[PDB]
């Protein structure tokens, strides 16, 4: 009865809230909502690999429609010996450290790496955040190098060059059409015994005021796997106006799609495995504000993950 | 290759039908439609489990749209202890008998039994029913707390008492705003060798012409895993024109969103697994009256059920 | 954790593009895409079985909405016996040799073989391709019984009668009623050593310029789980106006719902299975022509099938 094909997934309760109305749920300053996704992971042949994965959103209390399931990933992944693998069809692609994209790609990936250092290229589309919305002749395309070694044990700097072209993205919920972009960047990752300290800065090299960086310090042993494990870390961000945030890997409230003179301010953010396989993470954005010193809202993040 | 996903489901033919036009189907008195079911339960660890479940429905011949797969349940399970459960998501939530509702529900659960006597708490939303197409502020949130005895080896009694807050509900085919509910109610669920006798009353305290009840008798073996066992039993409803009827656990064709006057009637239905797994049901509404006395239309039920 | 359901599926990534626009994209000469299924085959019983098909399509670049999941395939499938066998659900038909129609159905169909000589009777709807976007109402029922005999060691040789009621059709992108049709049809499918030489015919008899037919040649032996293997094969298509063409087996850009005048033109085709599991396949449609003789667009194919 058993055949090619894995089959795991992951369960999430999560809550978001903020000081000012708008920021995660329209006309509210709160949202609690849960996500359902199961993984298919299947087995081609020694050397080939196919993941599917079917996933659902739902918040909890509105029933003007159902929870549709859509195919979050769908993607095969081929192994052209030791050192060369390639990918395509509908993955996940991490844009340098993720401060710029991380999140759903359409397209072709390939990898060349040594176990010491990695090259990583990509051709393509991005799916979700600013690129949402998009039509095939509205979506800009990106091709992207990638460029990562490791400098100790395991930590780890790298830099970035992509090229995206000309485009429909979200800024501040209005499509515009911005020309052709060239982002570049670099990134670093350090990481001592528990001890964490990493950062990213990255900039449009012809669109003026569209640096951004992070920042950000951690001490902690999670791994949502082993129970009792927690993790604790403050990191600090600092993107302007113009600065290409489509889909961050990290949680702060505020990107491309939301702010329209750019953000900048502090967040601390938590994790504690209360199970196996179930970790408890919580976050606190605070000292949110515009490039110009505006004041933005604080927001704050609680969630529920479970592994299986 | 084995995970910690072990995958079931449930497929469904079945047929509908009426001798007035609109009651199943719009401007007709027939429908055919299938179903297919596909879940997954997870354990996560020794004590908590998730379940993630996709559902599909389809009409025989309607092709103006696709069968999109919706997650139906997506939830998980606490097991703090022998005596101790909680559900945390999407789940099925029976208040009281489930004459009242028994169908999808987002929010909390939490469970304490003692073999012979339990208590349920549940926060929360209803999905389906009276409660579908509202949005989570137009959405009332039901606070129920229920009792469940054992009365002899096999039978059981029990109430409840449950608090709608103001919200949206589908009266008669129009959403209207509604004043807080306290509905409470008592069941009796008593099973002797193959005799089942059973019955449940519901009402609505501050509101008038809101009493439900139902009452039945039966006799079988049934058991869809075990081929050649069969049920029959005919049981009567009465239920007035306030009465809260939502998603009724019971398959007579008439409540709160079908009903401008109440519903009032008897209903035959029958049993029996042709094969393993395999299991055909037939039902019968005849009688059907308002509790103003003007007839309703008689309706009957036939369907498939495969089980995996 | 096993249990009675086995999980199977394959992914696609394909190219399809044509010397004119709007043949595959509206408003372009080109379509890239790609496909993931995941199929669930359930064993109710020793002698009933359950599947559950998954589908999900997504175009590289479209990020206007998600890849949702489609419930492709849910039927039951019967064996009283040996020789007999049953099907009930959404399903595939295939009416004759696929020229006609080989694509979802809603229904039921009976089988009645006997190793060398094979009867099958489906009656119900069809999902796709000119039937697509009907209601119940709307969508012609088919009454369809086909026969099929063994020739030979493997080549074969058949026939069928089908019945089309009263329903809309999509015609040229546009929706028109049209009367009872009686679609008959024979065809052959000669397979000595390598070499293959098919065909089909196929007209209505109450509809005039009604009449279809294709044949082909090819030498190959073509198998996905098989690397090396390979296949190439040349076939043309004469099909009217009138024709019903709702979902053909085959490739051919040019059917009832694309073609006002018919189609004319011949199309070759290459197999190869780069690895286990894995194969490309590429086609070209050249010297298309109407019925009248006026010049249509030459299409081309290529994809990537990944079975697991």
């Amino acid at each position: 009865r058993v055949g090619n094909v894995k089959v795991t997934g992951d369960a999430r309760i999560r809550y978001q809230g903020s000081e000012d109305k708008g920021v995660y749920k329209a006309n509210s300053k709160s949202l609690t909502d849960g996500r359902a996704r199961v993984q298919f992971n299947a087995n081609v042949n020694d050397k080939t690999q196919a993941v599917v994965r079917v996933k659902g959103n739902y918040e909890f209390g509105d029933s003007t429609k159902g929870s549709q399931a859509t195919i979050d990933r769908a993607y095969v992944d081929h192994k052209f010996g030791s050192n060369v693998s390639a990918k395509a069809g509908r993955f996940q692609q991490t844009i340098g450290g993720g401060l710029m994209y991380d999140d759903t790609f359409d397209g072709a990936q390939l990898n060349v790496g040594n176990d010491k250092v990695q090259v990583q290229g990509a051709y393509g589309y991005m799916i979700d955040g600013a690129a949402d919305g998009n039509s095939k002749s509205d979506n800009p395309s990106v091709s992207y190098v990638g460029l990562k070694g490791k400098v100790g044990k395991e930590s780890s700097v790298g830099g970035f060059y992509s090229r995206l072209s000309s485009g429909n993205l979200n800024h501040n919920g209005v499509t515009v059409n911005s020309d052709k972009q060239d982002v570049y960047g670099f990134n670093a990752d350090f990481r001592k015994n528990k001890l964490w300290a990493g950062g990213e800065w990255l900039k449009a090299s012809n669109v003026d005021n569209s640096q951004a960086w992070t920042a950000g310090l951690g001490y902690g042993n999670y791994d949502i796997a082993k129970k009792g494990t927690w993790d604790v870390k403050g990191q600090y961000f600092n993107q302007k106006a113009n600065a290409p945030i489509v889909s961050s890997t990290w949680d702060q409230a505020y990107d491309l799609t939301n702010t329209s003179n750019g953000y900048k301010g502090y967040m601390a953010s938590v994790d504690y495995a209360v199970q196996d396989n179930v970790g408890l993470s919580a976050g606190y954005g605070f000292n949110s504000k515009d490039q110009s010193g505006n004041d933005l809202s604080d927001f704050y993040r609680a969630e529920l993950n479970y592994k299986f």
